[PDB]
């Protein structure tokens, strides 16, 4: 397997459980602080022990100054946001939260909780990662048990993690379940803009699953799509496509980001990181620059990739 060792530049530090790197439509950069994430890493099992409410930070990319935008809590229950995407129609962030479900967060710091329950009427589970398709439907992973006020649990040892689609008609549809800690998630699109495949990381099992997408909340042909190397504690966390539809995957605990070609299988290349625990990654729009969050130093870095990123939904035109 070829390996590259590109230069990484540190942008900021001292952000517990650093995750959800995202750019909005104005090109502003946000990251998520997650005390619960950091705690789950330091614990020896059931420990997670009341944690503080994680918040969303604006990070100035020239100066490194952090500004707290929002510290979500609902009804005394601190949120644990973990993954972010920017909307297309309007400038707002959709934030998967392991305690509160799906949030929509404004730049001025107000936020709405989107779903107490799903469309079949079952309680909502805590959400971690999300990806918009080009239709505006949000696919979401849910590795946690029920949202607050249920006790916090995560499917890291047992199969109860679920997948949702929040559709453009505002329905939260459970589309699959019994995952062991579903993590990063992505939508492979055809060159003509059609959504084609849903890729979901199952973290501790060192597997990437795929489904064929036939429409809003309509998936089939569930298959193991990619093998993640290594026997370390961890496995695939965040993931993003490049313009050529190669899938880059943070392999938490391995010191590498894995690169898969469009047909999956085994990684075609690995990216060696100067740290063991890459967690999440996102491209700077219209650039080759990848921002990566990391749990050795609770830091955010950047490196230049060989090509530009795939457009997110937020970068596409209403026309
Ligand atoms: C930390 N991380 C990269 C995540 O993506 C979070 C966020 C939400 C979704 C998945 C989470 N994954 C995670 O926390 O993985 C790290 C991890 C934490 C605990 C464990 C665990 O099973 N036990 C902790 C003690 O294990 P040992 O020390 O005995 O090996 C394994 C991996």
């Amino acid at each position: 397997i070829p390996v590259i060792e590109p230069l990484f530049t540190k942008m900021t530090e001292d952000i517990p459980g650093a995750t959800g790197p995202v750019f909005d439509k104005n090109g502003d950069f946000y990251v998520v602080a997650s005390p619960l994430s950091e705690a789950l890493i330091n614990a020896n099992s059931l420990a997670e022990a009341r944690s503080d409410a994680g918040e969303i930070l604006h990070i100035d990319l020239k100066t490194g100054k952090k500004t707290v935008i929002c510290k979500p809590e609902v009804n005394g229950y601190g949120g644990s946001p973990i993954g972010c995407q920017c909307d297309r129609d309007a400038n707002q962030l959709f934030v998967a939260d392991m305690r509160l479900g799906l949030l929509v967060v404004q730049t001025d710091g107000t936020f709405e909780e989107i779903a107490n329950k799903d469309s079949e009427g079952r309680c909502m589970q805590g959400c971690a990662y999300c990806a918009f398709d080009y239709e505006g439907n949000l696919w979401i992973t849910a590795p946690a048990g029920g949202v607050a006020p249920a006790d916090f649990t995560i499917s890291l040892r047992e199969k109860f993690g679920s997948i949702y689609c929040f559709t453009t008609d505002g329905q939260m549809i459970q589309v699959d379940t019994a995952f062991q800690c579903p993590a990063g998630i992505a939508v492979r699109h055809m060159n003509d803009g059609r959504p084609y495949q849903l890729i979901v990381a199952e973290q501790p099992t060192k597997k990437l699953w795929s489904y064929d997408i036939k429409g809003p909340a309509n998936i089939e042909n569930k298959k193991v799509w990619g093998h993640i190397p290594g026997t370390h504690k961890g496995g695939a966390a965040g993931m993003v496509f490049d313009e050529d539809n190669n899938l880059l995957v943070a392999n938490w605990g391995s010191s590498h980001i894995e690169v898969f070609g469009p047909d999956g299988g085994q990684p075609k290349m690995r990216i060696r990181c100067p740290f063991e625990k890459p967690a999440n990654l996102h491209f700077k729009p219209q650039t080759k620059t990848i921002f990566v969050t990391e749990h050795d130093n609770n830091a955010v870095w950047k490196f230049e990739w060989q090509r530009n990123g795939k457009k997110q939904y937020c970068e596409t035109s209403k026309f």
